[PDB]
């Protein structure tokens, strides 16, 4: 009844914009879920970089790495949008630091950084994810070129349901420790680049920890989020976005919308 009320109302939403809407959305309190597209292949984009967090937290907890251990750069030529790494390019980062700044600031050089020195890159971050039981997610390619967003391009991709399961497995489950995961979900929350996305759809109470992403070809963004309601176990939602035409700009409100429909579905 209302799982299809809000299936209705998602394909009228890519109707509208013209492109493909991918849900997954879950109560991990009373085990309702909704799906719409959950297991086709969207791109990842900057999306990844939550789930890299992840991977350099569990590193720490392993003791392979200090989270306050210093990481320096000075040699580094900067990737477009480094807007966090520029500034310490002096000094150094921490290696907490510098985790963070990938997920809640989405800087490239950061990212690629911690893939080049610290997880193995690409089939690294592939095979982290391997290791929680994620089977759809790959990482092919590094900062930038990983947003190319092909259509038919398997490279850098997963689906909205792997998301969901694989958040739900790092941010709230028995992957990282009792320490070790509170940051991760201080992390997600300090998130700055979502405001628009499924922190727009939810009360201002709710704490949302969040990652975007904006390929920004194929008008191919998303979101994944840990949402805490006051008073309720927490939701996690996982919306994917393309649409047809190369130059078509993503849409911040569509996902929005998703958000709220899936939402409205699963509570
Ligand atoms: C990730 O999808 N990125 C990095 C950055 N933050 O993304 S957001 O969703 O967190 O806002 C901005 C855009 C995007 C990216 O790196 N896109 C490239 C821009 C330059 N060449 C084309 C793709
Ligand atoms: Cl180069």
């Amino acid at each position: 009844n209302k799982s299809d009320a809000a299936a209705k109302q998602i394909k009228k939403l890519e109707e509208d914009f013209d492109g493909r809407i991918g849900v997954f959305a879950i109560d991990t309190g009373s085990g309702n879920t909704f799906g719409y597209r959950s297991d086709e292949r969207f791109p990842l984009c900057s999306s990844f970089k939550g789930f890299l967090a992840a991977a350099v937290l569990e590193r720490v907890q392993q003791k392979k790495l200090d989270i306050n251990q210093k990481v320096k750069y000075e040699s580094r030529d900067l990737e477009y949008h480094s807007p966090i790494t520029t500034k310490y390019k002096g000094s150094g980062m921490t290696l907490g630091d510098m985790a963070s700044a990938a997920l809640q600031y989405s800087d490239n050089g950061a990212t690629n950084i911690i893939m080049e020195r610290f997880l193995g890159g690409p089939e690294g971050m592939t095979k982290f994810m391997r290791s929680i039981g994620d089977n759809e997610f790959r990482l092919d390619r590094w900062e930038l070129e990983l947003n190319t967003a092909i259509p038919g391009d398997k490279r850098d991709t997963s689906t909205p349901k792997a998301v969901a399961n694989s958040l739900n497995k790092l941010a709230l489950g028995n992957v990282l420790n009792a320490k070790v995961k509170a940051i991760y979900q201080n992390w997600l929350k300090g998130n700055t680049t979502g405001d628009a996305r499924i922190r727009a759809s939810v009360p201002a109470d709710w704490v949302v920890g969040d990652k975007t992403g904006s390929c920004g070809a194929y008008g191919t963004a998303n979101d994944y989020a840990v949402i805490w309601p006051k008073n309720r176990a927490p939701l996690i939602v996982s919306i994917y976005t393309t649409r047809k035409s190369k130059d078509d700009k993503h849409s911040d409100k569509t996902i929005a919308e998703a958000s709220r429909i899936a939402i409205q579905a699963i509570d």
